[PDB]
RNA sequence: UGUAUUUGUA
C-alpha cells in the first residue's frame, strides 16, 4: 500500500519474501517489464542466503519458482549450486517438492542438471533415500519430473536405487512407487530396462498377484523388444502355478495379458503370408502347453470366480481365427482347441448357476460358426 | 461375474 511508493532499492526482500502479499508483490515486479530485471537482480542478492530457506517456504515457495521465468543462466546456476546438497529434504517437502519441480523444469544447461545429478547421487542422497523419494507422497513428483526433463544417461541414481537388493518389491507394490516405475520404463534406454527386469523377473512370485505389482508385468509384456526372452523367462517360471495364478483376483489379469499377447504374436506372424522367428517358435510351443494345462484343469477354472475369464479368453475363436513350420502348429493347435471346445460344452450343465454359462456358451458356438 | 492415479500449496 505504501511499499508501492517505496524505491525497489531500498526494499526489504527477504521480509517481502516469507509473506504472502509481500510476495505477490514481487511476482508483479517480475512481471513488470520495465522492472523485472531490476527488482530480479536486487532482490536475487539479498535472498540468496535464504534459497533453502525459501524454496521450503510456503509464500517463498511461489517467488522461487517465478523466479525461474526470469534468472539468468549464471543466476540459476548459483541458485542450483546453492541447494543441490538437499534435495531429498526438498522433495519431501510440500512446498519443496513444487520449487524443484520448477527448476529442474526450467534449466538452462548441462552443468545445472549435472548438479542436481549429482544432488541425487550417493555422496548427498542415500539408494534408501532415493526409494523413499519413488514412493514419497511429494518426492515422487520430483522423480517423474527428472524422468521426463533429463537424458536417459542420467538415470544412474534411480536405476541403482530399484535394483538394490530386493528394492523391486519396494517400488512395484506402492501405490506411487509402480506409476513411477512404468513412467521410467516408457523412456529409459533399453539395457536400463533389462536390468530393471531381471530383478522384476527374480521377485516375480512377490509381484504378479500384487495390487500393484501385476500392473508391472503387464507392462513389461507390452514392451516388443522384451519378447525374445520375457515369455519363456515369464512362463518357465509361472507355468507350474499356471491354473492358481489363474484363479487369483491380480495374476488372472497377467495370465489374460500374456495369453492375448502370445494369440497376437502367432497371428500377426501368419496374416504376414511382425516378430522375430525365435518369438514366434517360442510363442507357439508355450501356446500349446498352456491350452493342455487349461485342458487338465478346465473344471476348476470354469467355475472359478477369477479363472472363468483367463479360459474364456484362450476360448475365444476372435484371438486365434486366422489359426485356423506353421502346417504343423496350426494343425496342433486346432486339434488341441476344439479338443478343449468340447469339453467345454459337455461342463456347461454342469455351471448352470453361473451368471457367466451363457458368455461361455456363446462362445461354443462362436467357434462352430467359425468351423 | 474381476484390480491402481497422488496436487485446488497463497
Amino acid at each position: 500500500v505504501e511499499i508501492s511508493a517505496l524505491p525497489l532499492r531500498d526494499l526489504d526482500y527477504i521480509k517481502l519474501a516469507t509473506d504472502q502479499f509481500g510476495c505477490r508483490f514481487l511476482q508483479k515486479k517480475l512481471e513488470t517489464p520495465s522492472e523485472s530485471n531490476m527488482v530480479r537482480d536486487l532482490m536475487y542478492e539479498q535472498i540468496k542466503p535464504f534459497f533453502l530457506d525459501l524454496i521450503l517456504d510456503p509464500f517463498g515457495n511461489y517467488l522461487v519458482q517465478k523466479l525461474c521465468d526470469y534468472l539468468t543462466a549464471e543466476q540459476k546456476t548459483l541458485l542450483i549450486q546453492t541447494i543441490y546438497p538437499n534435495v531429498f529434504q526438498i522433495s519431501i517437502n510440500q512446498y519443496g517438492t513444487r520449487s524443484l519441480q520448477k527448476i529442474i523444469d526450467t534449466v538452462d544447461n548441462e552443468v545445472q542438471i549435472d548438479l542436481i545429478i549429482k544432488g541425487f547421487s550417493q555422496e548427498f542422497t542415500s539408494i534408501e533415500q532415493v526409494v523413499t523419494l519413488i514412493n514419497d507422497l511429494n518426492g515422487n513428483h520430483v522423480i517423474q519430473k527428472c524422468i521426463f526433463k533429463f537424458s536417459p544417461s542420467k538415470f544412474g541414481f534411480i536405476i541403482d536405487a530399484i535394483v538394490e537388493q530386493n528394492n523391486i518389491i519396494t517400488i512395484s507394490t506402492h501405490k506411487h512407487g509402480c506409476c513411477v516405475l512404468q513412467k521410467l520404463l516408457s523412456v529409459c534406454t533399453l539395457q536400463q530396462i533389462f536390468k530393471i527386469s531381471v530383478k522384476i523377473v527374480q521377485f516375480l512370485p512377490g509381484l504378479i498377484n500384487d495390487q500393484f505389482g501385476n500392473y508391472i508385468i503387464q507392462f513389461l509384456l507390452d514392451i516388443k523388444e522384451l519378447d525374445f526372452y520375457l515369455l519363456a523367462e515369464l512362463f518357465n517360471r509361472l507355468s507350474n502355478e499356471l491354473c492358481q495364478l489363474s484363479c487369483l483376483k491380480f495374476s488372472s489379469n497377467v495370465v489374460e495379458k500374456f495369453i492375448k499377447k502370445l494369440f497376437r504374436i502367432i497371428t500377426g506372424f501368419i496374416v504376414n503370408n511382425v516378430a522375430s522367428d525365435d518369438v514366434i517358435n517360442a510363442s507357439m510351443n508355450i501356446l500349446l502347453t498352456t491350452i493342455d494345462i487349461f485342458t487338465v484343469n478346465l473344471n476348476v477354472l470354469i467355475r472359478d470366480n477369477f479363472g472363468n475369464y483367463a479360459l474364456q479368453t484362450l476360448l475365444d475363436v476372435k484371438n486365434y481365427s486366422p489359426l485356423l513350420n506353421y502346417g504343423n502348429f496350426c494343425n496342433d493347435f486346432s486339434l488341441k482347441i476344439g479338443n478343449l471346445i468340447v469339453l467345454t460344452k459337455e461342463l456347461l450343465p454342469s455351471i448352470k448357476t453361473t451368471s457367466y454359462a451363457k458368455k461361455i456358451k456363446l462362445k461354443v458356438k462362436a467357434y462352430a460358426e467359425a468351423t
